[PDB]
C-alpha cells in the first residue's frame, strides 16, 4: 500500500526528498507516502535498506551517485534539472563584488577538486583553499571570522534552503563548468522492483534524462576514479545534443576539453518499453523511447575517447596520485 521514502537526516537531502514527494503525490493524489529519515557510507546505508525492503525509494542529488551502482539498484527517474551552474558567495565585507575585482590573495573556499582547478585557471591571482563543515556553517565561517573571501558552491543547493538572496555571482561555463549529473536529483531504487519502477518513472524529465546519460558515459568512460577534475556542460537546441566536457590538472595549468554533438530529438510521448532493456549507465527508463537513450551514451563515450587521445588519461593519472 504506502510507497515509504528512505532519507539521510541532513538538512538538503530531506528537503530534496520533500520536493520528489510533492511531484510524485501530484501525479498519485490517491497513494500514501512516509519519509523515513535513517557520505559513501550513507549511500551503502540507504542502499541496504532498500535491499531489505525496509524503503521502496531514495533521493539523491545525481552528481552523488556514481556511473557504476552496485548491482540490485538502479536510478528509476532523472528529475527536471534545476540550475547546474556553480555560484559565488562573497564574505560581507564585500558589497558587490565579483571574483574578477578581488583584492589579489584573497582566499576563496572550496572542497572540490574540479571547482579549484578551473578557478585557479581562470583566477591565478586569488587564492583556493578546503573549507569544512554543511552550508550553514560554511556561511558562519565566512560571516564571522576573516580568513575567507569568498566560497563556491552549487546555486541549487542555496535555492533549496531559500537562500538563493546570497548567492553574489552565478559562474559561466569558461570559468567553472558544472560536475556530472549536478542540479539533477535522481532516484534510486531496486534494479528488479517493477512495481517502484513503473510508479517513479512518471519523475523522468527525458531532456534531464538524455543530457545526464550523456554526461555520465563521458565520465565513466574516462575512467579516471573519485574525484579527479573533470567537468561538462550540455544543452539540447535545435534537434541536437551538444556535450563539452574537460579535465584538468590539481592546478588548472594542464587542460584538455572539446565538445561534440549528436542528431538526438527529445522525445514527448511516453512508449511502453520492454523489460528485459538492461540499465544505461545505472538508469532505468523503460517508458521513455530507447534509441535517443543510447545515441545520448555513445555521445559520451565518443567525447571521451577524443579527449583520451589527446592525452587526458595522463593527467587524470597525476592529479588522481596528487589528491
Ligand atoms: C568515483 C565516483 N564517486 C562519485 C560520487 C561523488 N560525487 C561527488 C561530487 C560532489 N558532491 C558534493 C556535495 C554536494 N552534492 C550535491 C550538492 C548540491 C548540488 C547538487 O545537488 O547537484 C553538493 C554541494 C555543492 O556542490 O555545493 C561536491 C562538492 C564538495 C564541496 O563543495 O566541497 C562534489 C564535488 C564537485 O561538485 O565538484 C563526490 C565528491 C564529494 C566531495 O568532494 O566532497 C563523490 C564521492 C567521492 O568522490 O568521494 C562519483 C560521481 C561524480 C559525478 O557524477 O559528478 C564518481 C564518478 C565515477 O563514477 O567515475
Amino acid at each position: 500500500r504506502v510507497i515509504r521514502v528512505g532519507t539521510r537526516k541532513s538538512q538538503l537531502a530531506r528537503i530534496q526528498t520533500d520536493s520528489v514527494v510533492a511531484t510524485l503525490k501530484a501525479s498519485y493524489p490517491g497513494l500514501q507516502f512516509e519519509i523515513i529519515a535513517m557520505k559513501s557510507l550513507f549511500t551503502k546505508e540507504l542502499e541496504h535498506a532498500l535491499e531489505k525492503n525496509e524503503v521502496d525509494l531514495v533521493v539523491h542529488s545525481l552528481k552523488d551517485l556514481p556511473t557504476v551502482l552496485p548491482p540490485g539498484f538502479t536510478i528509476g527517474a532523472i528529475c527536471k534539472r534545476e540550475n547546474p551552474h556553480d555560484a559565488v558567495v562573497f564574505h560581507p565585507k564585500f558589497v558587490g563584488k565579483t571574483l574578477e575585482t578581488l583584492p589579489e590573495k584573497s582566499v576563496v573556499g572550496t572542497s572540490s577538486l574540479r571547482r579549484a582547478a578551473q578557478l585557479q585557471r581562470k583566477f591565478p591571482h586569488l587564492e583556493f583553499r578546503s573549507i569544512r563543515g554543511n552550508l550553514n556553517t560554511r556561511l558562519r565561517k565566512l560571516d564571522e571570522q576573516q580568513e575567507f573571501s569568498a566560497i563556491i558552491l552549487a546555486t541549487a543547493g542555496l535555492q533549496r534552503m531559500g537562500w538563493h538572496n546570497r548567492v553574489g555571482q552565478i559562474l559561466h561555463p569558461e570559468e567553472c563548468m558544472y560536475a556530472v549529473g549536478q542540479g539533477a536529483l535522481g532516484v534510486e531504487v531496486r534494479a528488479k522492483d517493477q512495481d517502484i519502477l513503473d510508479l517513479v518513472g512518471v519523475l523522468h524529465d527525458p531532456e534531464t534524462l538524455l543530457r545526464c546519460i550523456a554526461e555520465r558515459a563521458f565520465l565513466r568512460h574516462l575512467e579516471g576514479g573519485c574525484s579527479v577534475p573533470v567537468a561538462v556542460h550540455t544543452a539540447m537546441k535545435d534537434g541536437q545534443l551538444y556535450l563539452t566536457g574537460g579535465v584538468w590538472s590539481l592546478d588548472g595549468s594542464d587542460s584538455i576539453q572539446e565538445t561534440m554533438q549528436a542528431t538526438i530529438h527529445v522525445p514527448a510521448q511516453h512508449e511502453d518499453g520492454p523489460e528485459d532493456d538492461p540499465q544505461l549507465v545505472g538508469i532505468t527508463a523503460r517508458n521513455i523511447p530507447r534509441g535517443p537513450q543510447l545515441a545520448a551514451q555513445n555521445l559520451g563515450i565518443s567525447l571521451a575517447n577524443l579527449l583520451l587521445s589527446k592525452g587526458a588519461k595522463n593527467i587524470l593519472d597525476v592529479a588522481r596520485q596528487l589528491n
